[PDB]
């Protein structure tokens, strides 16, 4: 089997993305935010603290035919971005772009924290990490993903991330046609639960390449490039008047400028992030001082490839028995 779904930028900074998904009998489409740096598949619901719920769509398992508790079962998550949501579980049947998963477990929010509430247009998250972190106790539950690779054609599955635009996951086949040039595999470690890999190496603007060795995660539920201070600092240095403030939570920089492309290496392969794509605009509405896309991980503990740099490229996350990730440019 296969499937293939269109994802959506939630709003003109593409600050996340959402794809449509098919929960219970009748369905109930939600619109999820895919994360490759999570496991747990949580939505808004007919449980969730009703003064929490701010115009999400939810799902009500008492209307799917299909539902089923799952005895005894709870899930509490907290993100890098200090967000969280807590909840019961039912198993129902899910579908992502025609594949079907029967008996997933869908984790029903009753809490959910500000930022999930004041942001209407997601309705949950849908984790593509390792099950290894899914945090249903006491017992742990697998991902979609997961529970869906026996039956896809080849255990991969795709992210097509667009700029300002629609993009595609697709689950169980590569599109040759979505890419240009040749996909370049790389390793990864599963050991923290994350797609976790190396980057070679990058460069500035039209600057010469460096070999460093980068170790980081394929996260396509973080937004931004988190990156060691010596490397972002080498960037922000070739902006004019760009620089970190500890009042706004990161490097700013002036929205006239015009700003230079980032290159990360993939083992001899290298991606190129257009420099608008590290625009995300004014650090409040009005202010002619922009936000960076490219920040420093120091004090997050990892170095994380956010939608900045998976959006420049066609990324495989390939789940076979010893999983790799592979790039390439389109």
């Amino acid at each position: 089997s296969t499937g293939s779904a269109t994802t959506t930028p939630i709003d003109s900074l593409d600050d996340a993305y959402i794809t449509p998904v098919q929960i219970g009998t009748p369905a109930q489409t939600l619109n999820l935010d895919f994360d490759t740096g999570s496991s747990d598949l949580w939505v808004f619901s007919s449980e969730t603290t009703a003064s929490e719920v701010d115009g999400q769509t939810i799902y009500t398992p008492s209307k799917s035919t299909t539902a089923k508790l799952l005895s005894g079962a709870t899930w509490s998550i907290s993100y890098g971005d200090g967000s969280s949501s807590s909840g019961d579980v039912y198993t129902d049947t899910v579908s992502v772009g025609g594949l079907t998963v029967t008996g997933q477990a869908v984790e029903s929010a009753k809490k959910v924290s500000s930022s999930f509430t004041e942001d209407s247009t997601i309705d949950g998250l849908l984790g593509l990490a390792f099950s290894t972190l899914n945090t249903v106790s006491p017992t742990q539950q697998k991902t979609f993903f997961d529970n869906a690779k026996a039956s896809l054609d080849s255990p991969v599955f795709t992210a097509d991330l667009g700029y300002h635009a629609p993009g595609t996951y697709n689950f169980g086949f590569i599109d040759t046609t979505a890419y240009t040039g040749s996909i370049t595999y790389t390793a990864v470690s599963t050991k923290q639960g994350f797609w976790e890999w190396t980057s070679t190496g990058y460069a500035v603007g039209s600057g010469t390449f460096k070999s460093t060795s980068i170790d980081g995660i394929a996260d396509t539920g973080t937004t931004l490039l988190y990156l060691p201070a010596t490397v972002v600092s080498a960037y922000w240095a070739q902006v004019s008047g760009a620089k970190s403030s500890s009042s706004v939570g990161g490097y700013v920089f002036p929205c006239s400028a015009t700003l230079p492309s980032f290159t990360f290496g993939v083992g001899s392969a290298r991606i190129v992030i257009p420099g608008d794509y590290i625009d995300f605009g004014p650090i409040s509405t009005g202010s002619s001082s922009c936000f960076g896309g490219i920040q420093s991980s120091a004090g997050i503990g990892i170095n994380i490839f956010g939608d900045v740099a998976l959006k420049a490229a066609f990324v495989v996350f390939n789940g076979a028995t010893t999983p790799t990730l592979g790039f390439a440019s389109k």
